[PDB]
């Protein structure tokens, strides 16, 4: 089950990347929580 991570658009936690229109998936977003997500997912394995 590719986990569903919900988050809110609030700088600088989760923001729309510069060229977000030319990107898709998780690459569209950037911020504190965006990085925190990858870290949590790495230690929890998912």
């Amino acid at each position: 089950k590719t986990v569903v991570v919900t988050t809110i658009l609030e700088s600088p936690y989760v923001m729309m990347k510069k060229n977000h229109e030319m990107l898709k998936g998780n690459e569209r977003y950037e911020g504190y929580c965006v990085d925190l997500a990858a870290e949590i997912a790495k230690h929890c394995g998912f």
